[PDB]
């Protein structure tokens, strides 16, 4: 119905504004574009799937997120990839680390102040209709 596609139009609305501020704050500079493979050419070796904000942004537009959950298993993707590509004692991966987990706590924190549970709700029965 029109009034579902209202419903994900506000969802796409919302997690666009979500994504904008994450890529705003300069702690995660680092997340807001794809991995150069002429900069760092393992990258793509080890990290099977890579996300950054760019390409969230991209899914979005392109009705790939029908719910909040399916939006933070790629926020989650950022995170576990940047834990998993730099897992080592050094300062360098420590501090990428603390920025992975800065911007997931980060989403999640939005979400949790400013996702209705209700409206999170009507999507995902929307999606499990399709
Ligand atoms: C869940 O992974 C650990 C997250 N974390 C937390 C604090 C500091 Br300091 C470094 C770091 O990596
Ligand atoms: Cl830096």
């Amino acid at each position: 119905s029109m009034q579902e596609e209202d419903t994900f139009r506000e969802l796409r609305i919302f997690l666009r504004n979500v994504t904008h501020r994450l890529a705003i704050d300069k702690r995660f500079r680092v997340f807001t574009k794809p991995v150069d493979p002429d900069e760092v050419p393992d990258y793509v070796t080890v990290i099977k799937q890579p996300m950054d904000l760019s390409s969230v942004i991209s899914k979005i537009d392109l009705h790939k997120y029908l719910t909040v959950k399916d939006y933070l298993r790629d926020i989650d993707l950022i995170c576990s990839n940047a834990l998993e590509y730099n897992p080592d004692r050094d300062p360098g991966d420590r501090l990428i680390r603390h920025r992975a987990c800065a911007l997931r706590d980060t989403a999640y924190a939005i979400i949790k102040e400013e996702l209705d549970e209700d409206f999170e709700q009507l999507c995902e029965e929307i999606q499990e209709s399709r």
